[PDB]
């Protein structure tokens, strides 16, 4: 019940998936103590609709009320750009952008490191993207969905972290979120077995204390219930003939965009 896209469908993928990093490339220079992430939203939209001539799939989606995610330090995920919350030395803060470009959606997200970097929130955040970086290496037609999840999780624990379960990783295309649902972890449920010209994310989430979150009173902002550090970073995918190739891949990535297994 999974989309195959066409090489146009794929294509467009490609210009969606690239937009989304450069949005992340663009607000580097920004991400920097004083800065509010209410403002950082503005820069980012400002960009995807004037100058990028795309829109945010973010706003207004299931009522949401801002462009991109701004999750800061202890904030898991959907964290809402608020221009009171003010960004400082030590901070690790996730930014997730969607766009949507002709008919078609890039997801993307990375940490930050705010100002000085504290030094096991350098750790988390490193060992999350490796976690990423392993699962991205594994994709390639006919493995099954469920080793990738049994896989980021493996790694993640043996870090002394845990995988938050509640979020997961999503087919994408036309839609934002379409099948399949993508886990960062082993459940028995999981069976996908992965075909040349999926489109996906893989999007861990990795606290530094225990797997349990919280949603907050504003209905959006979800917290690590142990109040640790928690950090996510996401790539949309296609599969390839003979592996992946990485769709929103920033030019600070350390993994290529085209990853093939053939000989
Ligand atoms: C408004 C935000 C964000 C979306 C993305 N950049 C993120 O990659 C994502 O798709 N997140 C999914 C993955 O499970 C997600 O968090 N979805 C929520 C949907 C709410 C909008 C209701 C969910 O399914 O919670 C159980
Ligand atoms: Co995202
Ligand atoms: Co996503
Ligand atoms: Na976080």
């Amino acid at each position: 019940a999974i989309s195959i896209k066409t090489p146009e469908d794929i294509e467009k993928m490609r210009v969606a998936g690239r937009l989304a990093a450069e949005v992340l490339e663009m607000i580097e220079p920004y991400v920097k103590p004083g800065v509010s992430t209410g403002e950082l939203d503005r820069i980012c939209n400002d960009y995807i609709v004037n100058e990028q001539h795309a829109v945010s799939a973010c706003l207004g989606y299931h009522g949401y009320p801002k462009s991109v995610c701004i999750s800061i330090n202890e904030v898991v995920c959907h964290g809402i750009p608020d221009d009171a919350k003010l960004l400082k030395d030590g901070d690790i803060v996730n930014i997730d952008v969607t766009v949507i470009k002709d008919g078609f959606h890039g997801d993307t997200s990375k940490m930050f490191i705010v100002g000085k970097p504290t030094i096991m929130g350098e750790r988390l955040c490193r060992i999350t993207q490796e976690s990423l970086y392993l699962a991205l290496r594994m994709v390639k037609p006919g493995i099954n969905l469920r080793e990738i999840g049994a896989a980021i999780q493996k790694f993640v624990e043996a870090e002394g972290f845990s995988v938050v379960r509640e979020y997961c990783g999503h087919g994408i295309g036309r839609g934002f979120h379409e099948e399949p649902q993508v886990l960062h972890y082993d459940s028995r449920e999981t069976n996908v077995v992965l075909k040349p010209g999926m489109t996906f994310t893989i999007e861990p989430m990795v606290n530094a204390g225990k797997k349990e979150i919280r949603t907050m009173k504003d209905g959006w902002t979800v917290k690590t219930k142990d109040r640790s550090l928690s950090a996510q970073y996401e790539h949309t995918i296609v599969v390839t003939d003979n592996g992946c190739e990485i769709l929103t891949l920033r030019k600070d990535d350390t993994i290529p965009a085209i990853i093939s297994h053939d000989e």
